[PDB]
């Protein structure tokens, strides 16, 4: 990294099964030649009924066709207050139950037009690239790509964010350092096929979704830092608590 | 509804081409053929760099195979805030730039036990169920389903969403009508393959995938509403705003 129609009515009532627990998950969904018995259908109707579970992600193969254990998902608690310590790992995951490690790689670059537009400075104007992969108990759940404008780091003790006095403490307590005081956060999530490089350092097969928060972290309303954070849609949910007012 | 490996590095060099603009979307990507001669590889390792770039969703078939347009997403905005006026689409979109309708159906139910656990209730206690279809502009791009406990508004004037003197304006207000003061939300964001029915509402292909945000309203630490709402992940990211203090 460094009248519905029968496909959907025959469907629907295994769907319904597979959601009771009737077809329990490691269980053979019926076969083909059961579904066109059982509900009278065509093959055809048969085959797209079990179409529409495989798109779904309900059922597998595995000679047959499986229904999937699909695992209950832990949450990537996300929040903008100062936690235990902070650490890059507690910025991304504020639930404090979970001890958490990283390995990184910091080096400079100039900032894609892309990058530009989320710190709101000049495209090829120079940041500070770092690049985390967190563990949760020595298995591999996050990784995340951090740029921060060297106009606002640079020539500074934090320059580096692995490394100095308030090194591997964090994006708002590094800017604090400076006398920089971040004051909002924005994170958008979004969802998208792994890249190669980030499926294989989580573990996961090309394919598969992984959500993707954009965030950037705001100091009097200049951008000091943006990011994308990626965890597997499998396992995870971006977990808010938002006040109501 | 109601030293990298080869097929890496040449996978990754057609990559950089596709952001680059080297590769503009709708333009084919280079052949089998010529993958093969350009980088002097096995034909194998060609078509494995392509199989790369296809389940990260960069390329697709159409004789040959074409870089994709990936569509400027769009933000649902998420806020605890109140709004101009209330309703449940301005409660799903708190962007108010965007003009926006629902269709709905509502209907008692037992609830599930997974729907009586986000509610804080017995299983099979009674809940009223109600089913959105959110457009902007005429256009279908949000589905949500709400369920709210009985026993906060059953027998008051806002026991069905959508009718009555608060009807049509959303939970917060609702609740706030019958003395219930919604003072925290949670929002877990997940993603995965669309249900039929959803993908179908949506306009999306099989497999496509949706995020989908598990919503509960909490009224002194009570829940009064729980909701899955639905997004096309081609189509949308999931905005947050926080403080950082």
């Amino acid at each position: 990294y460094f009248e519905q129609p029968a496909y959907l009515r025959v469907a629907g009532d295994l769907r319904k099964k597979i959601v009771d627990g009737s077809l329990p998950p490691h269980t053979r969904l019926p076969s083909q030649a059961r579904i066109r018995e059982e509900y009278g259908v065509s093959d055809t109707v048969a085959l797209e009924a079990r179409k529409v579970l495989m798109a779904e992600g309900l059922v597998e193969g595995r000679s047959g066709t499986y229904v999937r254990e699909r695992p209950v998902p832990r949450r990537v608690a996300r929040s903008g207050y100062r936690p235990s310590g902070a650490t890059p790992f507690r910025q991304e995951q504020a639930d404090g139950a979970v001890r958490g490690t990283w390995e990184s790689h910091s080096e400079q670059a100039e900032a894609s037009g892309a990058i530009a537009e989320r710190l709101d400075i000049r495209p090829g104007e120079r940041v500070m690239c770092t690049k985390y992969v967190f563990r949760d108990a020595g298995e591999v759940m996050m990784l995340s790509t951090s740029w921060e404008p060297l106009a606002v780091t640079g020539r500074t003790p934090v320059m580096l964010p692995e490394e100095g006095p308030v090194g591997g403490m964090g994006v708002v307590e590094r800017m604090a350092a400076i006398d920089v005081i971040v004051d909002n956060v924005t994170e958008e999530v979004g969802a998208r096929p792994g890249l190669a490089e980030e499926l294989l350092t989580l573990g996961g097969v090309p394919g598969h979704v992984v959500l993707v928060i954009q965030r950037t972290y705001f100091a009097s309303g200049r951008p000091v830092e943006t990011a994308d954070v990626v965890v597997p849609a499998d396992r995870y949910r971006v977990a808010y608590h938002l006040p109501v007012k």
